[PDB]
């Protein structure tokens, strides 16, 4: 049948006077079994203990795991555990390009070259000193040019890296009422 739906199992703790047969029809009423085998001795026939089931479902499998869990199949209780273990199939859960602040998204949004931060947002209380102060201690800060009447400003730092930071900082944050936007700029 289809592949998916076949499993194997590990038999072990198999009593010596058990056979490939005997696995054959033991296991047969549980699960049912396109084949079975037992790793046993060529001369006599007896089992070295171990051994592997083909189901031809994967309940029946499972199922034969269990009532055979140490079930007395000849003068001993046996031993199983899955061969084929069934991985569960997963789904996106984490990462789809994650939209939040990360510095390594928004240092390459830019070339290195860059040291300007576009800061959008703030149509009052705009001043140079204002931008300065929340900047500087995210960043060395070189020009501060703002236009209150536009609601925007530039804000030019001295590294890339301190660019960066400051956007990551920055945006999404709120300057007198005003919630503030901030980017790369020129």
């Amino acid at each position: 049948g289809a592949m998916a739906n076949h499993f194997h199992v590990f038999v072990g703790d198999l009593s010596p006077e058990i056979t490939t047969e005997d696995i054959k029809a033991a296991f047969a009423p549980f699960g049912r079994i396109s084949d079975a085998r037992v790793v046993k001795d060529m001369a006599t026939g007896k089992s070295k203990g171990y051994g592997f089931v083909s189901f031809f479902n994967k309940w029946d499998a499972e199922n034969a795991i269990q009532q055979m869990g140490g079930q007395w199949l000849g003068g001993r209780q046996i031993r199983t555990n899955w061969a084929t273990r069934k991985p569960p199939a997963p789904k996106s859960t984490y990462e789809s390009n994650t939209k939040q602040l990360s510095y390594d998204e928004v240092v390459n949004q830019s070339s290195p070259s860059n040291c300007t931060v576009y800061c959008g947002g703030v149509t009052s209380g705009l001043t140079e000193q204002l931008m300065r102060q929340t900047f500087s201690p995210f960043g060395q800060i070189m020009e501060i040019r703002v236009f209150p009447d536009k609601g925007y400003s530039f804000v030019r730092f001295n590294s890339h890296e301190s660019a960066a930071h400051a956007i990551v900082s920055v945006n999404g944050t709120t300057i007198e009422g005003h919630v503030v936007k901030c980017y790369w700029g020129k």
